[PDB]
């Protein structure tokens, strides 16, 4: 029922989950000011040389490339966390213009886009177990801009013609996505939660400082996608994004100077 429209998007979802006015919602706005260097931070570990992709899906609210989780293949360490942390999957939220998109924001600045690399952590055996943990999820974002074209990305947009529809998928096996990081690997951290439903507060956010660029014609293939199923009327999927919550009690840390 939950989506982004005028009459099922975010300002509703407390209604069906009523952890959404919570003390850890997320996205936040990073205000860069008050985020404090922490030099105890150490250096984020992306290990994805033995990614092994299998499937892509438009799932109604965005589109997802999953992973295969069943071993140590794609994992994140290393940063704010403690432990290992499996990739099962990555997706967007993106605007309908270029001057919108990101759920996290940086000094109230929205992005066109913002890619979410979703990892749980090992010690809860699976992700249904790692969502109801305060510890269970880290999830990586990573800025899009509009500018240059990212080649590591072009095999994802063009595929998206055959997943147009809510519920349709497709092979999409070989996929590196090391080709979607930008050069820094300087992040914010805070602790936070699912921003889209259940908005479980399972995660440890871990925010890269440096976005990539992708081409315009990139992002448009982007919103050519449809929240709708086949044979619905056609609602094109775009803005969906959450947008900033209360940061509340918490601290951002900057693991630069
Ligand atoms: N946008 S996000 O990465 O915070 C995210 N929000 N919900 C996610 C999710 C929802 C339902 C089941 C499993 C997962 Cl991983 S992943
Ligand atoms: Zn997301």
């Amino acid at each position: 029922h939950w989506g982004y429209g005028k009459h099922n998007g975010p300002e509703h979802w407390h209604k069906d989950f009523p952890i959404a006015k919570g003390e850890r919602q997320s996205p936040v706005d990073i205000d860069t000011h008050t985020a404090k260097y922490d030099p105890s931070l150490k250096p984020l570990s992306v290990s994805y040389d033995q990614a092994t992709s299998l499937r892509i899906l438009n799932n109604g609210h965005s589109f997802q490339v999953t992973f295969d989780d069943s071993q140590d293949k794609a994992v994140l360490k290393g940063g704010p966390l403690d432990g290992t942390y499996r990739l099962i999957q990555f997706h967007f939220h993106w605007g309908s213009l270029d001057g919108q998109g990101s759920e996290h924001t940086v000094d109230k600045k929205k992005y066109a886009a913002e890619l979410h690399l979703v990892h749980w952590n090992t010690k809860y055996g699976d992700l249904g177990k790692a969502v109801q943990q305060p510890d269970g999820l880290a999830v990586l974002g990573i800025f899009l801009k509009v500018g240059s074209a990212k080649p590591g990305l072009q095999k994802v947009v063009d595929v998206l013609d055959s997943i147009k529809t809510e519920g349709k998928s497709a092979d999409f096996t070989n996929f590196d996505p090391r080709g979607l990081l930008p050069e820094s690997l300087d992040y914010w951290t805070y602790p936070g939660s699912l921003t889209t439903p259940p908005l479980l507060e399972c995660v440890t956010w871990i925010v890269l400082k440096e976005p990539i660029s992708v081409s315009s014609e990139q992002v448009l293939k982007f919103r050519k996608l449809n929240f709708n199923g086949e044979g619905e009327p056609e609602e094109l999927m775009v803005d969906n994004w959450r947008p900033a919550q209360p940061l509340k009690n918490r601290q951002i840390k900057a693991s630069f100077k």
